[PDB]
C-alpha cells in the first residue's frame, strides 16, 4: 500500500509530531549544509514535510518491504545546495551516525528499507545496500533540544500518511 | 574580483541572455532530473539565475582564476530531488557531454575553473580536477529549440554580474 514515487509523511505511530529537514525549518539559504538533519516538529506537533520512496528495483509500482530503496524529501523549496536525497553521515557532536539529506541516488550510502514493526513500520538504513541494517530511531544528544533521526539500532515505530 | 559565497549571474560577454537550470524554467516538481541542463533565456533575453563559486580551498575569500572550484545554482526554489551543484554528464540525445546540475561538492566530476579569455572570462570543466580542461560553450544540438552549456572546447566568452 506504499506506492513508488508518491509522497508520504513519515509520522511516529502514536504521534502527530512529524519531521522536516533542518534547512526547511530555518527558512534561510546557506552556502553549504554539511549536516542537514531530519528533526521532529514538536512544539506544537506539526505534520512536517513529505518524502518519496524509490525502490532499487525500478519497475516496481508498490514499495516492497525489506528491499533497498532511496528516500528523498518532496519540497519545491530548498535552502541547501546539496540534494534532497536521504543518506547517513557521521557526526562527532551528535555522538555518531545521523540521517541527513544531501545524498546521491543509488549510491552505496543511500539505501534504506521499510520493515514491519508490530502493527506499524520502521525504517532501517543498510550500509552498501546490504545487511546488517541499522534501525532508524529518534536521538537527542548534541541536538540542542531537538530530536533527530539516526540509525542507532533503536527503532522508532512509524506510520505513513499519503500527502497527495 | 569574484568573491567566494557571493552570487553572480553568468552572462555572455556581449549579450543580456543569461542562464538557468531547466527545472527552474519548467517551475513544476519533477520525480527525478537525470539531465538538468543549464539553458539560455533568449526570447526575451533575461538575466537568469545566479550561481555561487566555491574554490577548492573553500577558506579563500576571493575566487582564484585558473583554480578548481565548484559551482552551484543560487535558488530557494528547486524542483529536482538532486542537488543544485554543477557537473558534466554524457548525453547521446545531445551528442556528447553537457553541463548539468545534480552534482556532488568536491567530487571528481564537480570541478570547473574560471579562466581569462580575451578581456573577459570563460568557464572550463576539468575532468578529475586536473588539466587539460574543456572549454564550456553554447550548443543547440538535441536542445529542442533551446541553447545549453556544454564542455566542447569552443569557449563562450562570459562576464559575471554580482546579484543583489
Ligand atoms: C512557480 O512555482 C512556485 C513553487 O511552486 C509557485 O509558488 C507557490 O505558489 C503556491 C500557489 O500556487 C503557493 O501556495 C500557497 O501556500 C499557502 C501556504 O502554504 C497556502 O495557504 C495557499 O492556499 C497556497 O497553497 C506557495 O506558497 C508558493 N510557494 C513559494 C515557495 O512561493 C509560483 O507561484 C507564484 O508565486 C506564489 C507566491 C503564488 O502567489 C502564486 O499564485 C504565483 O503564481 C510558481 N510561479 C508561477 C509563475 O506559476
Ligand atoms: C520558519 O518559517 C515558519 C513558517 O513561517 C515559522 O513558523 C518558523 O518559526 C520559522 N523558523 C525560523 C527559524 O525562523
Ligand atoms: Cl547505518
Ligand atoms: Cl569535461
Amino acid at each position: 500500500a506504499i506506492l513508488t514515487g508518491v509522497p508520504y509523511y513519515i509520522l511516529p505511530s502514536t504521534s502527530r509530531a512529524g519531521f522536516s529537514p533542518d534547512n526547511l525549518r530555518k527558512n534561510t539559504s546557506q552556502p553549504s549544509c554539511p549536516l542537514d538533519l531530519i528533526t521532529q516538529l514538536r512544539f506544537p506537533p506539526r505534520i512536517g514535510v513529505p518524502v518519496i520512496f524509490t525502490p532499487q528495483n525500478s519497475s516496481l509500482k508498490v514499495v516492497p518491504l525489506s528491499h533497498n530503496l532511496n528516500i528523498h524529501t518532496c519540497s519545491d523549496l530548498w535552502f541547501c545546495p546539496e540534494s534532497k536525497i536521504w543518506t547517513v553521515k557521521s557526526s562527532s557532536i551528535h555522538r555518531g551516525l545521523v540521517v541527513t539529506t544531501g545524498g546521491t541516488f543509488r549510491s552505496l550510502g543511500s539505501w534504506f528499507r521499510i520493515e514491519r514493526h508490530g502493527d506499524s513500520y520502521k525504517l532501517v538504513h543498510c550500509p552498501r545496500g546490504s545487511t546488517p541494517c541499522r534501525d532508524v530511531g529518534i536521538e537527542t544528544v548534541g541536538g540542542g533540544g531537538r530530536r533527530y533521526l539516526a540509525p542507532r539500532d533503536r527503532p522508532l515505530a512509524v506510520r505513513f500518511t499519503r500527502a497527495s
